[PDB]
Order: structure tokens, then sequence, then C-alpha cells
């Protein structure tokens, strides 16, 4: 009705369900 | 009705369900 | 009605359900 | 009615249900 | 009705379900 | 002398000198 | 002398001097 | 002398001097 | 002298001096 | 002298000085 707009997000936005590692160092030095 | 707008977020926004590690160091030194 | 707007958040916003670790160091030194 | 706006938050905002650790150090030194 | 538009997102947007590693170093030095 | 081992930590171990914040929510609702 | 081992840590081990934030939510709702 | 081993760490091991953020949500809803 | 080994780390090992962010969501909804 | 080995690391090993981001979502919904 006179320029109406709707946006539907049926799922998650920006979700994490696994692993996020910024830095990983391993050694047997 | 005269430029109406609706936004629906059916899920989580910016949710964490796993693991977030910024830094991980391991050693057997 | 004359430029009305509604926003719906059906889920959590910025929620944590897992683990968030900033720093993790392990050693057998 | 003449530029009305409503925002709905059906869930938690900024909630923690898991573990948040800032720093974690372990050793067998 | 007079230039109406709708956008549907039936799935997740920007979700992670695996592993994201920024940096990974390993050594037997 | 017959399997002698020494470990020296010249600095702090698992210490905080900055800011550690677990959760932060801000709004201008 | 007969399998002697020494380990020297001249710096901090697993220490924080910056900012560690677990979760941050901001809005101008 | 008969299998002697020494390990020297002149710097920090697994330390943070910058910013580590686990999750960040921002909006102008 | 009879299989002697030395390892020298002149710098930081697994340290952060910049920014590590696990997840970021921004919107002008 | 009888199989002597030395390893020298003049710089950082597995360190971050820039930006590491795991996930980023932005929108003008």
């Amino acid at each position: 009705v006179h320029h109406q707009k709707l946006v539907f997000f049926a799922g998650d936005v920006g979700s994490n369900k696994g692993a996020i590692i910024g830095l990983m160092v391993g050694g047997v030095v």
C-alpha cells in the first residue's frame, strides 16, 4: 500500500555454531 | 499504508553456540 | 499509517551459549 | 499514526548462558 | 500494491558451522 | 649433577595488567 | 652434567596487558 | 656435558598486548 | 659436548599485539 | 662438538600485529 516494504529473516544472522580461533601455536620444542 | 516498513528477525542475531578462542598456545618444552 | 515502522526480534540478540576464551596457554615445561 | 514506531525484543539482549573466561593458564612445570 | 517489495531469508545469513582459524603454526623444533 | 632440572620464570605467570570484561551491554533506548 | 636441563622464561607467560572483552552489545534503539 | 639441553625464551609466551573481543553486536535499530 | 642442544627464542611466541575479533555483526535496521 | 645443534629465532613465532576477524556481517536492512 503506497510503497510498503517488508524483510523477513527466518534464520540466524551472524551466528557461530562451530569453532573460531584467532591464533593457535603448538610446539614440542 | 503510506510508506510502511516492517523487519522481522525470526532467529538470533549475533549469537554464539560453539567456542571462540582469541589465542591458544601449547607446548611440551 | 503515514510512515509507520516496526522491527521484531523474535530471538536473542548478542547471546552466548557456548565458551568464549580470550587467552589460553598450556605447557608441560 | 503520523510516524509511529515500535521495536519488539522477544528474547534476551546481551545474555550469557555458557562460560566466559578472560585468561586461562595451566602448567605441569 | 503501488510498488511493494518483500525479501525473504529462509536460511541463516553469515553463519559458521565449521572451523575458522586465523593463524596456525606448528613445529617439532 | 645426576639429572638436575631448574626452571626460571623471570616474569609474571597468568597475571593481568589491563582490562578484562566478561559482558558489556550499552544502549540509548 | 649427566642430562641436566634448564628452561628460562625472560618474559611473562600467559599475561594480559591490553583489553579482553567476552561480549559486547551496543544499540541506538 | 652428557646430553644437556637448554631452552631460552627472551620474550613473552602467549601474552596479549592488544585487543581480544569474542563477540560484538552493534545496531541503529 | 656429547649431543648438547640449545634453542633460543629472541621474540614473543604466540603473542598478540593487534586486534582479534571472533564475531562482528553490524546493522542499520 | 659431537653432534651439537642450535636453533635461533630472531623474530616472533606465530604472533599477531594486525587484525584477525573470524566472522563479519553488515547490513543496511
